[PDB]
């Protein structure tokens, strides 16, 4: 059935996703020295300020303002025309150190309670929904022509958002792009638009897709020139649809940066993604949603639950059965499963964390032996 | 097909949402004197200190200071011992104030980019998911034994979360039930455990749901004694899925508490609330969720889908036809449908800003209007 389904994406340098890689990147720095070090750093930034607000408890020293700034620079906000200079803004800390002190470490029980969702269709070539993967894909190329001189009155701050039609479960083509990018005085919007169009819209969206009818809005009121944490305000935890699906599947409450692995709400996430996208992958199913929850101090999880939504090739039993069986999804478990004890979750922090085969959620390295156990095919 | 689905769901005064609190309260302190007043008040609570930091766009004066100590009072952090103290911890405002300066106000474009989802089912009694109904109702009975003198030796802080066993959209019954909550030194844990069950789980679980075999974890680790945000860390949007539905239908990004009713990611979640409802009020289906999304600067949505799923008595040509008939989705107009320019904010903070019959959002008045559009029945 024709219907439209929406996604949003924004890039670096949208103040919430600031937030998100500043995080990130203490956690990265801490896990860097010591890998078991347990994080929970939350961040917040407003137009002259950043305040990086934490419990950690490890062993490592860590300098909070230096990496602060030189995330800042990397986004590119160094002048204060732009909105935001990250050689003068004031940078704060307010995190709590502590350093550290059943048989099997496996059955050590889960920290908090909570339920995880993971995502996968056959509809794209990553095995994600096209609008998150495409909205992605806008506002990353627009950080590219950005950063690559191609484009350079371009500033940091951008937010895209694709709508999909699909008939029904067939990607039909894009009904409407819109792309609102913060750009230097120099350029008019009229110049803006033609190479947001040319440069950033037309090598990304599938020329097929798109139509005589598909309405494009690029900077509709805009003459976006300050932008970052000037006058919007970024927390970390904001942009947690956009991290995740594009609204494609659903969500438990919960944010992924600046928490290390031992956090299921991370962790728990991260490996129901890998568990979906290996079921897609072995063609037991075309669509794949699960649920798994925990509770506090109990190691195996309070609930599976797999939706396959009539694209299944076995029946949800047999694929309950092999979710429970090829993954372990204890939270120590789930760490060993996906090897996460690592420096690698900056990266995750902008354009989002699944989609991007290099991750180790992304590995579909159980395809064969579900397929195997499912009934040969 | 017997399956099972989890939501959570947490208290005031549990950090997150002391912060989602103190913002809305805020916005009502502001509505109250200038209505139309434009707010984003974002809130950052830890140990020692409230950071409310905001763009505010009103005529009215308001003491943030007074404000916050108040909201902290009334959850009742007023000492040392329990964590945080309304009376002596630190409040820092960081608050850009600005005084103000189409043809049809309805016309006004939609500030922001996005997209919203609202739900209903038949499932409860308000016309809500039973998970995160039930999930609500636990810490509400909670805060409210707490507050009566009853149990006086809880705390503020609590966690709940219920695991519900449905086959086939049937809500068979509750699998597992957790629950922790933050109590004095005076009390112990057996002694607690008692207390919870009879007092707050018993009387709050329909008995029927409950079996021989649910699983109940009442303070499974816990000694849980200080708490709020002594050690955790609490910030505005972060228990978005609890203000929804627990994750039985979808989100887009966006978060609530702090926005005052220009803002799309909340007045349009607010209206899908109330279309669908109106919807499944009338008989036109048993489950509906709602995708809306708008773009900057435009004022009809950008999308509209509706699924009902395969629960319709009506084809979703006709129900695409009456949702984007009897409801004005241009952002004005759903503030003049559901007439949100008033302090009513802070009440939708904590126990879940829907399936709470006297809020705007949660009439069923355009019930038969709807029945009758779609072929009288
Ligand atoms: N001075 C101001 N007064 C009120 N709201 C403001 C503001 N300046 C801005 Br920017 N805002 C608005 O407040 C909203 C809240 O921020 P939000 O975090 O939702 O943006 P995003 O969704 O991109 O993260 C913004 O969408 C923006 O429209
Ligand atoms: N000192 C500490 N070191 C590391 N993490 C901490 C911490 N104290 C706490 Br409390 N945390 C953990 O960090 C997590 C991040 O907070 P979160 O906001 O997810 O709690 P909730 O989900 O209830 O809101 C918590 O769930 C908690 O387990
Ligand atoms: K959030
Ligand atoms: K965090
Ligand atoms: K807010
Ligand atoms: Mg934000
Ligand atoms: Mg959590
Ligand atoms: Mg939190
Ligand atoms: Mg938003």
């Amino acid at each position: 059935a024709k219907h439209l389904f929406t996604s949003e994406s924004v890039s670096e340098g949208h103040p919430d996703k600031i937030a998100d890689q500043i995080s990130d990147a203490v956690l990265d720095a801490i896990l860097e020295q010591d890998p078991k070090a347990r994080v929970a750093c939350e961040t917040y930034v407003k137009t002259g300020m950043v305040l990086v607000g934490g419990e950690i408890t490890t062993s490592a020293w860590v300098d909070i303002e230096e990496i602060t700034r030189n995330t800042v620079r990397e986004i590119g906000y160094v002048h204060s025309d732009m909105g935001f200079d990250a050689n003068s803004c004031a940078v704060l800390s307010a995190i709590g150190k502590q350093s550290p002190d059943r048989a099997d470490p496996l059955e050590q029980g889960a920290g908090d309670q909570g339920l995880m969702f993971g995502y996968a269709t056959n509809e794209t070539d990553v095995l994600m929904p096209a609008p998150i993967t495409y909205a992605h894909r806008l506002v990353q190329r627009q950080a590219e022509v950005r950063k690559n001189g191609t484009l350079p009155w371009l500033r940091p701050d951008a937010k895209s958002q694709v709508t999909f039609q699909y008939d029904d479960g067939k990607i039909v083509g894009i009904d409407a792009v819109v792309l609102s990018t913060q750009h230097s005085e120099e350029i008019d919007q009229k110049s803006l638009q033609e190479a947001v169009m040319e440069e950033i819209i037309k090598p990304i969206l599938p020329a097929e897709w798109l139509t005589s009818a598909t309405k494009f809005f690029i900077n509709p009121t805009g003459r976006f020139v300050i932008g970052g944490p000037m006058g919007d305000c970024g927390l970390t935890g904001r942009k947690i649809i956009v991290d995740t699906y594009g609204g494609m599947a659903r969500h438990g409450g919960g944010a992924f940066s600046g928490k290390d692995p031992s956090k299921v709400d991370r962790s728990a996430a991260y490996a129901a993604r890998y568990v979906a996208k290996n079921i897609v992958a072995a063609g037991l199913a075309d669509r794949c949603e699960i649920q798994v929850s925990y509770a506090i101090g109990v190691a195996e999880p309070t609930s599976i639950m797999v939706e396959t939504f009539g694209t299944e090739k076995v029946p949800s039993e047999q694929l309950t059965l092999l979710v429970r069986e090829f993954f372990d999804l204890r939270p120590y478990g789930l760490i060993q499963m996906l090897d996460l004890l690592h420096p690698i979750y900056k990266e995750t922090a902008a354009y989002g964390h699944f989609g991007r085969e290099h991750f180790p959620w992304e590995k579909t390295d159980k395809a064969q032996l579900l397929r195997d156990a499912a009934g040969l095919k």
